[PDB]
Order: structure tokens, then sequence, then C-alpha cells
């Protein structure tokens, strides 16, 4: 019998207005998901890049500074792995749900007045949440170098869940898995995605790896 303790955190609360908005945001332009998966882990690599100037030893946990992106159709999931600083249970709970952002409010309302577009929600510092745009529930790992490895999931309920991670070790980085909706299997396409991810790589200074799986 396997054991491991799940904590439960609640959402913040125009953080999870957010979330409301964006999966009900009829949008038919959702591809700058991608974009932000794409930029948040390219941020990361830049951290952890820019601490290896100041101290080398942050990389020995892994050597290699990638992007991998796994279409998988079979199991209806889009995952990208990064291999960048990464975060800890404390930054997963702060990062990633319990704190707002200033912006968050800002978003929100001129997304519904008319003055950002949902293509600008990175300038907002809340990029992130666009994966709700084209999945119902992202699962995020990470390994931080002063943690454990730990995995957070979120439906986009009132609610998302952090618990010590015991799936496939990353040396350090994070890999965000996308649980794609029906609706938006289409991005799961070969080519489709291949040429979405370079039209949307062309300012990335880090080797980018597609893996497609297959049945």
């Amino acid at each position: 019998m396997a054991e491991s303790q799940v904590e439960r955190f609640t959402f913040q609360a125009e953080i999870n207005q957010l979330m409301s908005l964006i999966i009900n945001t009829f949008y038919s332009n959702k591809e700058v998901f991608l974009r932000e998966l794409i930029s948040n882990a390219s941020d990361a690599l830049d951290k952890i890049r820019y601490q290896s100037l100041t101290d080398a030893s942050v990389l020995e946990s892994k050597t290699e500074l990638e992007i991998k992106i796994i279409p998988d159709k079979t199991a209806k999931t889009l995952t990208l792995i990064d291999s960048g600083i990464g975060m800890t249970k404390t930054d997963m709970v702060k990062n990633l749900g319990t704190i707002a952002r200033s912006g968050t409010k800002n978003f929100m309302e001129q997304l519904q007045s008319g003055a950002a577009d949902i293509s600008m929600i990175g300038q907002f510092g809340v990029g992130f949440y666009s994966a709700y745009l084209v999945a119902d529930t992202v699962i995020v790992h990470s390994k931080n170098n002063d943690d454990e490895q730990y995995v957070w999931e979120s439906s986009a309920g009132g609610e998302f869940t952090i618990a010590l991670d015991h799936t496939e070790p990353l040396g350090r980085g994070t890999k965000i898995v996308l649980h794609m909706k029906e609706d938006q299997l289409d991005y799961l396409d070969e080519t489709k995605i291949k040429n979405l991810v370079k039209k949307h790589s062309e300012f990335i200074q880090y080797p980018i790896s597609l893996l497609t799986i297959k049945e």
C-alpha cells in the first residue's frame, strides 16, 4: 500500500475570479497558453542561468538547460518540461494560488472593458492561468534545489492540491501537464503544435525539443 499526504489549499478570490473568467472566455484565439508556457519556462531558465554566474553549483542538480514539449493524443495531454530554477513547496503555494497579484484586478477589468486582449495576459503577471483556456485541469510538478519534488493540481475550482511527488523525477525544473479539453484536442496534432511552438520560439534562447508520443 502506497501512502502520501495531500494538502488542500483554497485559492485567493480574484485569482479564482480569473480562472472563472478564463474558462468561460469563448475566445477564438487561445494559442497564447503555449506562448505563456514557453515564456514562463524561459524565465525559469534565466533565473538558474543568472544564478550560474554567481554560483556554479546550482546547475549540479541538472546540467542541461532546455525545454521539452510533449504532445500526447492518447492521453489527451500536452506536457511542457523545463530545467529552470524550479519551485519549492513554499514557492508553489505562493506563486501558484494563495497570494494574489495586483494586476489580477486590473487585467479582468480591462478584459471586460476591452482595453486588454486575452493575449496580453502575460503583461499582468498572470500568464500562467491561460493554461485553462485549453485545459480542464492543470498539474504542475516542480523541483527546486532547496526542497523535495512536489506536485500541484487544480481543476480550476476554488481549490488546489499539493503533495510530495513520487512520479518521474526531474533533476531540477518544472513539468506542467495540461489535461486538454475535447474541443481543444487539435492542439495535440503533431504539425499544428510544431509550427505553433516555432512561431512562439522565434525569441527563445534555449534549445526546444518536441517529443510526439504515439499509440
